[PDB]
């Protein structure tokens, strides 16, 4: 109970400290040379006053102890300051880390569905009466630890990896996951890594995680397990798709991996001649349709009634699942949680009638492939593209040739208009994506989605359906469209 000011308190990492220390019961203020801050709303909800526009001389020299935002480590203006309080104590990131976590950490990772995923279960955990730690930021390493070390009853953290080695594994150490959650395995942030590289990262949260949630239907998740494992999987569906089939390895003797069955891609029904074989899961989805399924879990089963639909999803939610069982939550209210989530923006969404126009975040060869799978227009199909897979050229050419189904192809952006040549498909091109005049990758940019979605509408009958994929066409489509109206 002492009197602290957090310099630098406004930032992502300094707003964590700030937050985390006042918690603990103190006199805590952010001191910031901005003047705004988003984080207004959550400070002034949990306590803690601001000095904005400046620092205040008065609060810093009163102040018994002083935080430093990581960000600021070794900076002049903030050092003369900080020594003009030298009997004060210094509180850097590094103390803060030291703080125990105690309560129970989820860490989700894996390639593609941590998103929804977390926010499935932080919905199943919430309506169960537990308080789960936000960081409400609007954006990396250190915020999955100290997320977790902010007040609650159970943490839901996130813990990716752009390829880099250690990451997944100093962040997981770093937030004390004791259930560790891996939603699928796939070709993604390879930029100059090696796919082999990638999936060893991703096995890094199975040396920290004492329990293991994994994918049972991904065979190199699979290969994961260990003592201490609850798989989850599907057993069967109701209704017929497209594979859409990736081919896999066997992760122990090497040889390609046989299929009995096929659900998505590299998900389905495998085996090995070496004995390596699926692990029958305990967390099942039986009888699976488009936007309803039978989750089965020991002696329970309850009827799951998704709104986005679709067999990724029906993987979210049952890697969602799986978590919650883990941790003992009633199968009512495991069941409450999935059947009451409300999906996040950029997830199939509908943003116009006739034509159909969806907007999705995919962005990846999963990613498209498990929409494509999903979406069933009745009319044709119109792709934009907006992607430009941060992996570069060989996974855009690809999603390219992937999206050779659609009827037409609009290519968004620089990549995916390059990409586009290798497609064996009907390709109508923009003007904004036929020369760059930088070097390197330059993103989807709005003027860019902009010529896309109106070629497009060009293109459309009301009956058709216009899917644009990618953050660019997320992040743009809306206000395209209303600005079209
Ligand atoms: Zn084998």
């Amino acid at each position: 109970n002492k009197k602290i000011v957090v310099i630098g308190g406004c930032g992502t990492v300094g707003s964590l400290m700030a937050r985390i220390l006042k918690s603990k019961g103190n006199d805590v203020t952010v001191s910031d040379i901005r003047k705004d801050t988003y984080l207004k709303d959550i400070f002034k909800s949990e306590g803690i006053k601001l000095d904005l526009g400046g620092h205040d001389l008065s609060l810093i020299k009163k102040a018994d102890a002083i935080a430093i935002a990581p960000s600021l480590t070794n900076n002049k203006k903030v050092l003369n300051l900080i020594n003009k309080n030298p009997k004060a104590e210094l509180i850097k990131i590094e103390d803060i880390l030291k703080y125990k976590v105690k309560k129970p950490v989820v860490g989700i990772t894996g390639t593609n569905g941590k998103t929804t995923t977390r926010e499935m279960l932080k919905n199943i955990l919430k309506i169960s009466g537990l308080e789960v730690p936000e960081h409400h930021l609007n954006i990396t390493e250190f915020i999955p630890p100290l997320q977790a070390r902010l007040p609650g009853d159970v943490a839901v953290v996130e813990i990716g990896t752009f390829g880099v080695k250690n990451e997944i594994k100093r962040s997981a150490k770093n937030s004390n996951v004791t259930v560790g959650v891996i939603t699928n395995i796939s070709r993604d942030h390879l930029k100059n890594i090696s796919f082999q590289e990638y999936v060893e990262c991703k096995k890094e949260i199975t040396e920290v995680a004492k329990k293991l949630v994994l994918n049972a239907d991904d065979p190199i998740v699979a290969s994961f397990g260990n003592d201490n494992t609850v798989y989850y999987g599907i057993e069967n569906l109701k209704i017929k798709i497209k594979h859409f089939f990736e081919d896999r390895d066997c992760p122990f003797c090497g040889k390609n991996l046989k299929y009995e069955e096929i659900f998505l891609g590299h998900l389905g029904k495998y085996e090995c001649e070496c004995g390596f074989k699926r692990p029958r899961p305990t967390v099942k989805a039986i009888d699976v349709e488009n936007k309803k399924f039978i989750l089965s879990i020991d002696s329970n089963e309850g009827l799951v009634k998704l709104e986005y639909g679709g067999i990724f999803n029906v993987y979210n939610a049952l890697a969602a699942a799986a978590a919650a069982f883990i941790l003992k939550i009633d199968f009512d209210k495991i069941i409450e949680g999935l059947n009451t989530f409300k999906k996040v923006p950029g997830r199939m969404e509908k943003i116009y009638k006739k034509p159909e126009i969806i907007i999705d975040y995919a962005h990846n060869v999963a990613g498209v492939k498990a929409i494509l799978q999903t979406i069933k227009p009745k009319g044709r199909l119109i792709v934009v593209n907006t992607i430009s897979s941060e992996s570069g050229i060989k996974e855009d050419i690809k999603i390219a040739k992937i999206l050779s189904s659609a009827d037409i192809l609009i290519p968004a952006s620089y990549s995916a208009r390059k990409a586009s040549k290798y497609t064996n498909t009907t390709v109508i091109n923009v003007k904004s994506t036929e020369k760059k005049f930088k070097k390197g990758t330059l993103g989807a940019s709005k003027f860019q989605v902009e010529e896309a979605i109106k070629k497009a509408l060009s293109y459309a009958d009301k009956n058709d359906t216009i899917l644009i994929i990618g953050e660019g066409g997320v992040k743009y489509g809306r206000e395209i469209i209303e600005k079209i109206k």
